[PDB]
């Protein structure tokens, strides 16, 4: 609703695109295809790479640094797709660029995009 409205995180449903940790997610939630909010689904490869974002936790009033690591080596899940860009910068500032395939580091050289996890990597 109103794709152009200020982002408004919630902290009650991790499979929804307004869940506080997905503030800078681009792709699909791993929780919808066998993974978890922070683990990859069976069969995929965990990347070492990621894009980060600092997202507001409405529940505690704090901000944490989210490292969006992708689970790869599989075709896109197709379930629970999101595209949030809270504080996303141009490609020339990769650390915060979310159109990039952040599969670097996955075993076996997996570079195909399946889904993205939202683990917290630290405050603020």
């Amino acid at each position: 609703v109103d794709p152009r409205a200020k982002w408004q995180p919630q902290d009650n449903d991790i499979q929804a695109c307004d869940y506080w940790r997905h503030c800078s997610i681009d792709g699909n939630i791993c929780d919808c295809s066998g993974g978890s909010l922070t683990n990859c689904p069976p069969g995929t490869k965990l990347a070492t790479a990621s894009w980060v974002a600092s997202c507001y936790n409405p529940t505690d009033g704090q901000s944490y640094l989210i490292a969006y690591r992708d689970c790869c080596g599989y075709n896109v899940s197709g379930r629970c797709p999101c595209l949030n860009t809270e504080g996303e910068l141009p490609v020339y500032r990769p650390e915060f660029a979310n159109d990039i395939i952040w599969c670097f580091g996955a075993e076996d050289d997996a570079m195909t995009y399946h889904c993205t996890i939202s683990p917290i990597v630290g405050k603020a």
